[PDB]
């Protein structure tokens, strides 16, 4: 089997995207963000307190006669941006693109932290990491593609990000029409659960390639790229009035800049981020400062692949009995 979904910026700044998800049966579809960064499928429901839904489309568990509650199961998450969410579980069935999974573990939200309920375009997460990441006690539960992979016609899914533009997710199958050039695949770690790879290098617009290596993970769920601070130093310092500000928090420049390119290195080949995907628009409303796209990993612990890396290119998440990550230009 294969199935193929495709994935939409939330916003103007492409801060996160969301893919329709079926849920239950009669279908109920929510839109979730795939988080190859994090291992719970979880969804705003009937059980959310009440005052933590804002807009978000919320998934009945009683309206589905396919749901089944997992018995005396719960889970609670907390991501490296500060937000969280916990509550009960169902099994149920989950179709992304066409690709069913019956049994899926289907994460029912009764608690959501502030940041979720003020997004009212994310009504969940579909994590993508590896299950051993999942929180679900005391029975961890797999992931949707842990659970689809046996049935794949190749045990693959791909993410395809989109500038300012739709995208796609694939199951099961690299659509050769969707990238330019060979694809490069290299070596990854699960040890800590995560699309866990090393970077051999970087170059800052036209300058000279640095090869050094960067370990760090290829994370969907994440908006920036995260990076060390000699390296993210080195980027900003070939913008004019950019600056790292303590106030706002991260690397911010001159809305009237125009950014240069960042490339990084997969293996000997090379991904190039356009400069426009590094700009994150005014720090506040109206503003002329603007916040940058690559951000000092220091006070992180790991570097992060984001989206604004990843949307430069077609990545495949190798899920064979050896996991390895592709990148190919697009
Ligand atoms: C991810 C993380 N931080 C940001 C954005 C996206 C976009 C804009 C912004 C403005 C000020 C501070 N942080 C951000």
């Amino acid at each position: 089997s294969t199935g193929s979904a495709t994935t939409t910026p939330i916003d103007s700044l492409d801060d996160a995207y969301i893919t329709p998800v079926q849920i239950g049966t009669p279908a109920q579809t929510l839109n979730l963000d795939f988080d190859t960064g994090s291992s719970d499928l979880w969804v705003f429901s009937s059980e959310t307190t009440a005052s933590e839904v804002d807009g978000q489309t919320i998934y009945t568990p009683s309206k589905s006669t396919t749901a089944k509650l997992l018995s005396g199961a719960t889970w609670s998450i907390s991501y490296g941006d500060g937000s969280s969410s916990s509550g009960d579980v169902y099994t149920d069935t989950v179709s992304v693109g066409g690709l069913t999974v019956t049994g899926q573990a289907v994460e029912s939200a009764k608690k959501v932290s502030s940041s979720f309920t003020e997004d009212s375009t994310i009504d969940g997460l579909l994590g993508l990491a590896f299950s051993t990441l999942n929180t679900v006690s005391p029975t961890q539960q797999k992931t949707f593609f842990d659970n689809a992979k046996a049935s794949l016609d190749s045990p693959v899914f791909t993410a395809d990000l989109g500038y300012h533009a739709p995208g796609t997710y694939n199951f099961g199958f690299i659509d050769t029409t969707a990238y330019t050039g060979s694809i490069t695949y290299t070596a990854v770690s699960t040890k800590q659960g995560f699309w866990e790879w090393t970077s051999t290098g970087y170059a800052v617009g036209s300058g000279t390639f640095k090869s050094t290596s960067i370990d760090g993970i290829a994370d969907t769920g994440t908006t920036l790229l995260y990076l060390p601070a000699t390296v993210v130093s080195a980027y900003w310092a070939q913008v004019s009035g950019a600056k790292s500000s303590s106030s706002v928090g991260g690397y911010v420049f001159p809305c009237s800049a125009t950014l240069p390119s960042f490339t990084f290195g997969v293996g000997s080949a090379r991904i190039v981020i356009p400069g426009d995907y590094i700009d994150f628009g005014p720090i506040s409303t109206g503003s002329s400062s603007c916040f940058g796209g690559i951000q000092s990993s220091a006070g992180i612990g790991i570097n992060i692949f984001g989206d604004v890396a990843l949307k430069a290119a077609f990545v495949v998440f190798n899920g064979a009995t050896t996991p390895t990550l592709g990148f190919a230009s697009k």
